[PDB]
C-alpha cells in the first residue's frame, strides 16, 4: 500500500492512482508574486463555536481529530464558496526537520508544518459522495512555523502518547479548533485535490496568509508518533508530505490587496 518511503512515496502513487498526474492536483507552490488579488471574493466565514470534537486517530499516514458532523454545527462558508461546508476532521502534515513539512510551498519556501481542517460540502448529504464532486470539500490550510508554543494546540501534543501506533485511536471531546487559527484570515484560493491517495479532484483549497507559531517541543512530539502498528519494527511518522505539483492551467488568486 501507499506511503511515504522510498519505495511508495509520491513518485509512486500514480501506478494505483493514474489522477496522480491530473489536470488538477495538490499541494502547489504559492507564487506570490502572480497570484492576484480577487475583489470579488466575498469574507470567509469560519463559524466554529459549536464544534464537537469526538476522537483521536492514528491512521498510518497522519492523525486525525474528528468530529460530529450528523449536523451543521461548524462550517466554513464564504470565501468564494458557494454554500455550506461542514468540519468532519482536520490533521497534519510534518517534517523530520524544521525547514520542510508542508505540502504547499510560499515561494518555494517550506513550513515546518501544515494543518489541513477538512469540510463537506452538505449540498451531497455526506462525506463519501462529496469527494466524488469538483466542489465537494472545501479544505482550509494552516503553515506552522516554528518559534512560540501554540497555547490551543498543546491538548493535542499531550494526547499523542496514546496513539503512537497505526489504529490507535482515543477519545477527544471538547477540543476548540478556533485555538489553531491565526489572528488574519487572508487567503490564497484555487482548484486542487487530496494530497494522499485516491487524490480525488474535489477540493477548493483555502491557504491562510498568515502562519501559526508552534514550539520545537511541539512539533518533536510529533515526530515520535509511528507509521507501523503495535508490535512492528518502528517507523517514525515523519516527512508524510507531498511535494508541489505542476500548477497546470489554473491561477491562485488572493483575498488580499
Ligand atoms: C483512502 O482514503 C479515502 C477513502 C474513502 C474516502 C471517501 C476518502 C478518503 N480519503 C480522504 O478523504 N482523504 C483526505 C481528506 C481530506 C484531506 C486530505 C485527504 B488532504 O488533502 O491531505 O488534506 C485534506
Ligand atoms: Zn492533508
Amino acid at each position: 500500500h501507499w506511503g511515504y518511503g522510498k519505495h511508495n512515496g509520491p513518485e509512486h502513487w500514480h501506478k494505483d492512482f493514474p489522477i496522480a498526474k491530473g489536470e488538477r492536483q495538490s499541494p502547489v507552490d504559492i507564487d506570490t508574486h502572480t497570484a492576484k488579488y480577487d475583489p470579488s471574493l466575498k469574507p470567509l466565514s469560519v463559524s466554529y463555536d459549536q464544534a464537537t470534537s469526538l476522537r483521536i486517530l492514528n491512521n498510518g499516514h497522519a492523525f486525525n481529530v474528528e468530529f460530529d458532523d450528523s449536523q451543521d454545527k461548524a462550517v466554513l462558508k464564504g470565501g468564494p464558496l458557494d454554500g455550506t461546508y461542514r468540519l468532519i476532521q482536520f490533521h497534519f502534515h510534518w517534517g523530520s526537520l524544521d525547514g520542510q513539512g508542508s505540502e504547499h510551498t510560499v515561494d518555494k519556501k517550506k513550513y515546518a508544518a501544515e494543518l489541513h481542517l477538512v469540510h463537506w460540502n452538505t449540498k451531497y448529504g455526506d462525506f463519501g459522495k462529496a469527494v466524488q464532486q469538483p466542489d465537494g470539500l472545501a479544505v482550509l490550510g494552516i503553515f506552522l512555523k516554528v518559534g512560540s508554543a501554540k497555547p490551543g494546540l498543546q491538548k493535542v501534543v499531550d494526547v499523542l502518547d496514546s496513539i503512537k501506533t497505526k489504529g490507535k485511536s482515543a477519545d477527544f471531546t471538547n477540543f476548540d479548533p478556533r485555538g489553531l487559527l491565526p489572528e488574519s484570515l487572508d487567503y490564497w484560493t484555487y482548484p486542487g485535490s487530496l494530497t494522499t491517495p485516491p487524490l480525488l479532484e474535489c477540493v477548493t483549497w483555502i491557504v491562510l496568509k498568515e502562519p501559526i507559531s508552534v514550539s520545537s517541543e511541539q512539533v518533536l512530539k510529533f515526530r515520535k508518533l509511528n507509521f507501523n502498528g503495535e508490535g512492528e519494527p518502528e517507523e517514525l511518522m515523519v516527512d508524510n508530505w507531498r511535494p508541489a505539483q505542476p500548477l497546470k492551467n489554473r491561477q491562485i488568486k488572493a483575498s488580499f490587496k
